[PDB]
């Protein structure tokens, strides 16, 4: 597949890996989203960074709210901005 | 890199490939986003699908509006919902 098609396939795969764990496969809880981020990304060395810590805390504070696919992807974009080296500057 | 890290790296790479073409590398026009989608995804056989056609038309109707990274990723999520086979049903 083309690079972007590959990217989307992976986004969908990881979403379903966690959304399929409990209830409706169309959503996952913010608690489950926090777990997903910590396990699926090599983010361990960056969790204390001021901006990433606030994103992670927001998830904890709203742990029982559900997240659909659209919101999950939007979230990944937000994280990428403060997590991806290429997006610095 | 882990699968999700790979996914994000590709999302950022494709964004910059088009955002770097004119002006500020932090945005790209909706006209440029339409081009990106048509070239970076094997979407040719699906462009007449009722829902994808409306997304594509919306881009045309708003061709000169700028799109930042966050909005670009959010858009990809919206497209994926009506474009990705795994997200059907």
């Amino acid at each position: 597949a083309c690079p972007l098609d590959q990217a989307i396939g992976l986004l969908v795969a990881i979403f379903h890996k966690y959304s399929g764990r409990e209830g409706d496969k169309h959503t996952l809880s913010k608690k489950e989203l926090k777990e997903l981020i910590q396990k699926e990304l090599t983010i361990g060395s960056k969790l204390q960074d001021a901006e990433i810590a606030r994103l992670m805390e927001d998830l904890d504070r709203n742990k029982d709210q559900e997240v659909n696919f659209q919101e999950y992807v939007t979230f990944l974009g937000a994280l990428a901005l403060i997590y991806n080296e290429a997006l610095k500057g």
